[PDB]
């Protein structure tokens, strides 16, 4: 392709259980699962350099997660937290 | 043996008391001990580099201890915390 492409993300998302509902505020609270995938070859890396297959992080935001390895992800939020 | 084996952990838990339960959210709370043992000759050092028996870390978790040292430990959580 002569031009750039944008990445293409997977994204979905599951309700477990809605814990309450506030009636004069207006808002209610709800308890789920979400999932994110995408396709990035500026993340790969070689095996030999790890000795391993899996490359993680742990108890970390997106944001902090790009800001530690300087290359742009894909962050989120919510619209109505 | 050939191949590596996995560490043993030995686990306790003892309930002290119930202090609560939310019928409408669906929720309770509990008061109580856990204790946790394993064996790792990773850990062992020399005495006398420090002349004592008995080598502690307070006030910090798991992970914390973990990522200070350099080497894997048995981290855990509360599944419906």
């Amino acid at each position: 392709s002569v031009f750039l492409e944008s990445d293409l993300v997977t994204v979905g998302l599951a309700v477990d259980q809605i814990v309450g509902v506030d009636q004069r505020s207006e808002n209610f609270s709800v308890v789920g699962t979400l999932k994110l995938s995408w396709h990035d070859p500026k993340l790969g890396f070689s095996p030999d350099q790890c000795g391993c297959t899996v490359k993680s992080f742990e108890d970390a935001s997106i944001r902090a997660v790009a800001g530690e390895i300087n290359l742009p992800l894909p962050s989120f939020s919510f619209y109505n937290q």
